[PDB]
């Protein structure tokens, strides 16, 4: 029986897995993400309001892993958000990332058709009680190389040498994941459709929140992730690449804040 996989590792070893065109779940259905944004036909809607976030100040030490298919913190439910056009307050799960190793083919999602060098996603769940295809709140920063060291995300960077393979987890050292977010004026435009997870069983239950403005991070931070981190226990296969192609919108619109 094979398991799924991105087109990269299929190409790179001799491993039978299922690229993402033979994904099994819901991966062939029709609200599928990550999708291509044309920015212009996003139209506003202000009932997208700012999004408020909670505990995201907290300074923690988290467990990080590799899963084989991604680097993930484990967010435990230790913070929140609400606001953003939100039905409810979100409770945060895990944030992992998707990237490559040049710098126009790492994010999953694209806008007007330019890709970014990585793509990082905070998975929440709809808090219950103040009542299915907005279960889950993603928030998805896209991210490119900048001139400066973005500090805050160093001992995410630094927790990479500890999980050079598959199922290795550690902890990171004392961090904030306002750490890892721009300042809050960065937060004020993104985009918003209802989706899917990106990866098997790829359930459609996603409202999405894609921010119009990438992160920067220096060019031997995006580095690290594909220099140290593999597919595989052998360490022969260096985890980049780890992108869901592109899906069809489909009668979906997107809007925007
Ligand atoms: N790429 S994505 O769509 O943002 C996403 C969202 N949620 C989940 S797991 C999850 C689902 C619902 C509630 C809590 C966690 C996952 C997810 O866990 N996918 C399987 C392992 C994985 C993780 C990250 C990258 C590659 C592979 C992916
Ligand atoms: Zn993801």
């Amino acid at each position: 029986e094979s398991h799924w996989c991105y087109e990269v590792q299929a190409e790179s070893s001799n491993y039978p897995c299922l690229v993402p065109v033979k994904w099994g779940g819901n991966c062939q259905k029709d609200r599928q993400s990550p999708i291509n944004i044309v920015t212009t036909k996003a139209k506003v809607d202000k009932k997208l309001g700012r999004f408020f976030f909670s505990g995201y100040d907290k300074k923690q030490t988290w467990t990080v892993q590799n899963n084989g298919h991604s680097v993930m913190m484990l967010l435990e439910n230790k913070a929140s958000i609400s606001g953003g056009g939100l039905p409810a307050p979100y409770q945060a799960k895990q944030l992992h990332l998707h990237w490559s190793d040049l710098p126009y083919k790492g994010s999953e999602h694209s806008l007007d058709g330019e890709h970014f060098a990585m793509e990082m996603h905070i998975v929440h769940e709809k808090e219950k009680g103040t009542s299915p295809e907005d279960e889950i709140a993603v928030l998805a920063f896209l991210v490119e190389a900048g001139t400066q060291v973005n500090e805050g995300f160093q001992p995410l960077v630094e927790a990479l040498s500890n999980i050079p393979k598959p199922e290795m987890s550690t902890t990171m050292a004392e961090s904030s994941l306002l750490d890892l977010l721009p300042k809050e004026e960065k937060l004020r435009h993104y985009f918003r459709y209802l989706g899917s997870l990106t990866t098997p069983t790829c359930d459609e239950k996603v409202v999405w929140t894609v921010f119009r403005e990438p992160i920067q991070l220096h060019r031997e931070q995006i580095l690290a992730f594909s220099q140290k981190l593999y597919y595989d226990k052998e360490q022969t296969v260096s985890m980049k690449d780890n992108v869901r192609p592109l899906q069809q919108l489909g009668q979906r619109t997107v809007i925007k804040s």
